[PDB]
DNA sequence: CCGACAGGCGCATCAG
DNA sequence: CTGATGCGCC
DNA sequence: GTCGG
């Protein structure tokens, strides 16, 4: 399917072993960025030596894509995919609500496989039990067919409960995917600013459950919900996946770096919070702050746009489309 | 010789 | 009960 | 694991 495949999918395929294996979350942000700077370069790769030029490909990987283009396989990954506990670990993390620590101490205590978690229940957080349920469902992702309709109900039910609400959907969708791993839900109200809960996110929440759309909850405080929807079933069908779902409530003036931050991609906003330390800046979902000397966040600078935040770290606007791998 | 590595919400655990 | 720290996740 | 350096 793509130009560096093989490189990309090894390097991500051991990124996500330092993660959850080795717990070093920083080698698992190298192989990342490494997997991603080779997945953009436009040239097959040839050897190691030529991938080295890239940023953020050092001496290890480039021995790693040598061993690769010259055998077809890693010998590293090898020992990995045979080795049972790692494996263990491994899947556990693929549960919402299981990471490397706890994989790692239900792997210690026999519990290897979806058989035991489901005999062992009682050991689990209401966060993972519900991983547990809907584990299959989480996995398939959404056609943007139905991104959209659970969009025309999210938007119309957040109407009925106030007019003044706006609700975005980000994430993959909104730059313009075929498919989605879940949905992503950017909420605003003129009642909440960064100058001055009303139980604003609860109502619509609330509202959401009453109607049946969403189902389940994993998380919930005043600005961030995260749980479970389900997108209404007609006669004689099989019904819709149980799906993904974060809602988040951002001040009404700190909206376009919100919806900057939950546009993404991932590796996108690392790139670009990173680019923003370089340059002497510090960004989150709130704001973006000049650095002091010390590394302090200073007074807040005026956003108006999305493009307002690219300017301030001297980079070319690129469209929600243009933010993906 | 290290350090930094993006940044923060919700939930949980520990020491006091 | 705080405050410090860590986990899982976005 | 890479860059900084
Ligand atoms: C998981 C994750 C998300 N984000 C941001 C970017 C994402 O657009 C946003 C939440 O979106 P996610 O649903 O986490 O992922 P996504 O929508 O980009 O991709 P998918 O279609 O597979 O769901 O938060 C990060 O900056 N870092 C991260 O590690
Ligand atoms: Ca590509
Ligand atoms: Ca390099
Ligand atoms: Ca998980
Ligand atoms: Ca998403
Ligand atoms: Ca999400
Ligand atoms: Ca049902
Ligand atoms: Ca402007």
């Amino acid at each position: 399917e793509t130009l560096n495949g093989g490189i990309t999918d090894m390097l991500t395929e051991l990124a996500n072993f330092e993660k959850n294996v080795s717990q070093a979350i920083h080698k698992y942000n190298a192989y990342r960025k490494a997997a991603s700077v080779i997945a953009k370069y436009p040239h097959k790769i040839k050897s190691g030596a030529e991938a080295k030029k890239l940023p953020g490909v050092g001496t290890k990987i480039a021995e790693k894509i040598d061993e690769f283009l010259a055998t077809g396989k890693l010998r590293k990954l090898e020992k990995i995919r045979q080795d049972d506990t790692s494996s263990s670990i491994n899947f556990l993390t693929r549960v919402s609500g299981i990471g490397p620590s706890a994989a790692r101490k239900f792997v210690d205590e026999g519990i290897k496989t979806l058989e035991d978690l489901r005999k062992n229940e009682d050991k689990l957080n209401h966060h993972q039990r519900i991983g547990l349920k809907y584990f299959g469902d989480f996995e398939k992702r959404i056609p943007r067919e139905e991104m959209l309709q659970m969009q025309d109900i999210v938007l119309n039910e957040v109407k009925k409960v106030d007019s003044e609400y706006i609700a975005t959907v980000c994430g993959s969708f909104r730059r313009g995917a075929e498919s989605s791993g879940d949905m992503d839900v950017l909420l605003t109200h003129p009642s909440f600013t960064s100058e001055s809960q009303p139980k604003l996110l609860h109502q619509v929440v609330e509202q959401l459950q009453k109607v049946h759309f969403i189902t389940d909850t994993l998380s919930k405080g005043e600005t961030k919900f995260m749980g479970v929807c389900q997108l209404p079933s007609k006669n004689d069908e099989k019904e819709y996946p149980h799906r993904r779902i974060d809602i988040r409530l951002i001040p009404k003036d700190q909206y376009y770096c919100g919806v900057l931050y939950f546009t993404g991609s991932d590796i996108f906003n690392k790139n670009m919070r990173a680019h923003a330390l370089e340059k002497g800046f510090t960004i989150n979902e709130y704001t973006i702050r000049p650095l002091g000397v010390t590394g302090v966040a200073g007074e807040p600078l005026p956003v108006d746009s999305e493009k307002d935040i690219f300017d301030y770290i001297q980079w070319k606007y690129r469209e929600p489309k243009d933010r993906s791998e």
